[PDB]
């Protein structure tokens, strides 16, 4: 039934060997949990393995691969509801949903993530400030718990506490077998985008707190983290909203829902070029153009700093560029309101993802960053993390004790466990 397998997160680091059950048979899954529950080092569900960290592996224990469980059960355009197996991925879901005029309500940077993964990490996207994160759009889920019973959870009424502990719970309340998502109605597969380019960090912040952000449903930015000030924190901002059919050019209006370095570069002329090409209004783009503006030895690092703490945010960015650690691929966004999940990552404030080449001193440098992020009231994302301490984590997520208490009810015997749970002491 199982197979000894060497697993790593997307970051290809911190490997552990587990026994991996891969089956499309939901009853065999129920029975494997029932088995582990009788006996140990517990079990954890795994999706497409896109989380960079250690949350979907379980050294010396059981790992259940959920991807073969990928049935879309129904889609209903009138209710906007979608009933799907947890192994369904968001790209699969997106293609199936389109002909109904339905848009996946939250999309992350890659569509190769399972619904179970999207819920357990409570994922966010370019529309977080207008739409929240993934958990906000789940109307029901079926959770396989430690007792081998399947519980039907909904965001309100009874069992809401377990529901909201599961969202962002990193698989640690049990296995999401199935869920109902409420989709976003759309009449097209396209975006209308405005683009803006700023010349400094001070400007980037300025553009994000002037009010204009309320005019867009989607917003994010490419961020210079390498240049010394003033150029530090300059950005290319891409903001927009889903087009309606009347906004499409003629050629595209018959099929509105279908998805299908020189010598000048670092000089004044390319400064003008980049500025010009990054500044546009009412441009219609497909998903790949708008949302997908696109390995081994890198360290992903993502944090959010509370909105008010803006001077502290500027401080952290300053620390980053003068560190001698250079990140070229940086994504910035202002998050909106948070949800009620205790371990949910997003909070209203300044969010950034960076990507550091693995190098001498980087490990000790990120620990120091951790300290700064913590002190500044912010947190890091478990999906992007493999090396922070339990002490740092628990301070970053003050409702962790609230969460752990919920987990102890539903898993007294510690049937569900992962590398991350042990490292972060969520066990
Ligand atoms: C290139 C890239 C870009 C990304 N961009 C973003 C982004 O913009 N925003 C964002 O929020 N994230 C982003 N991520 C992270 C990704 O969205 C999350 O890590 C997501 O959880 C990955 O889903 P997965 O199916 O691969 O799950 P895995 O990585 O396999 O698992 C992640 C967690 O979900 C749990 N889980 C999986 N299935 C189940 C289940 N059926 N029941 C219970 N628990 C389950 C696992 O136990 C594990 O704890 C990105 C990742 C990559 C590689």
């Amino acid at each position: 039934t199982t197979t000894a397998t060497r697993l790593t997160g997307w970051g290809r680091t911190a490997p552990s060997v587990a026994n991996v059950l891969r089956t499309p048979d939901a009853e065999m899954i129920v029975k494997a949990v029932a088995r582990v529950a009788e006996s140990g080092r517990g079990a954890i569900a795994r999706g497409l393995g896109r989380s960079y960290g250690d949350n979907a592996q379980n050294g010396g224990g059981l790992v259940i691969d959920m991807t073969p469980l990928n049935t879309i059960h129904s889609i209903d355009a009138d209710t906007k509801l979608v009933d799907i197996d947890a192994g369904v991925n968001l790209d699969q879901l997106m293609k199936a949903a389109l002909p109904f005029g339905l848009w996946v309500p939250v999309l992350p940077g890659t569509r190769q993530v399972t619904v179970g993964g999207a819920i357990a990490c409570d994922i966010h996207g370019k529309n977080h400030h207008s739409a929240g994160s993934f958990g906000n759009h789940v109307r029901s889920m079926d959770l396989l718990t430690a007792d081998g019973e399947i519980r039907h959870l909904t965001p309100t009424g009874e069992d809401a506490e377990l529901f909201w502990a599961t969202v962002g719970g990193n698989g640690l309340t049990g296995i999401i077998m199935r869920a109902t998502i409420e989709m976003t109605p759309t009449s097209t597969a396209y975006f209308i985008a405005d683009g803006d380019v700023t010349a400094s960090l001070d400007e980037t912040i300025a553009l994000h707190s002037d009010g204009s952000e309320a005019r867009y449903t989607y917003s994010s930015a490419w961020f210079d983290a390498i240049s010394a000030p003033p150029k530090l924190g300059r950005a290319a901002v891409s903001r927009g909203r889903l087009a309606t059919v009347e906004q499409l050019p003629a050629k595209l209006r018959s099929e509105p829902l279908k998805f299908d370095a020189n010598k000048y570069t670092f000089g004044p002329i390319g400064e003008l070029w980049y500025r010009k090409s990054g500044t546009y209004r009412g441009k219609v783009q497909n998903l790949t153009q708008f949302y997908h503006p696109l390995p081994a030895g890198f360290l992903q690092y993502q944090f959010v700093i509370p909105t008010e703490a803006v001077d502290e945010f500027k401080k952290i960015i300053g620390v980053i560029q003068a560190s001698g650690h250079y990140s070229f691929l940086n994504v910035f966004k202002l998050f909106g309101p948070r949800n009620q999940a205790p371990l949910s990552f997003p909070i209203p404030g300044w969010n950034i993802c960076v990507d550091f080449p693995i190098k001498d001193g980087l490990g000790k440098f990120v620990s120091e960053l951790d300290r700064r992020v913590l002190e500044f009231g912010g947190r890091l994302y478990t999906a992007k993390d493999s090396r922070t301490t339990a002490e740092t984590f628990h301070a970053m997520y003050p409702r962790v004790d609230e969460w752990i208490s919920v987990r102890r009810k539903v898993d007294p015997l510690r049937v569900f466990a992962s590398d991350m749970a042990r490292r972060l002491e969520l066990l």
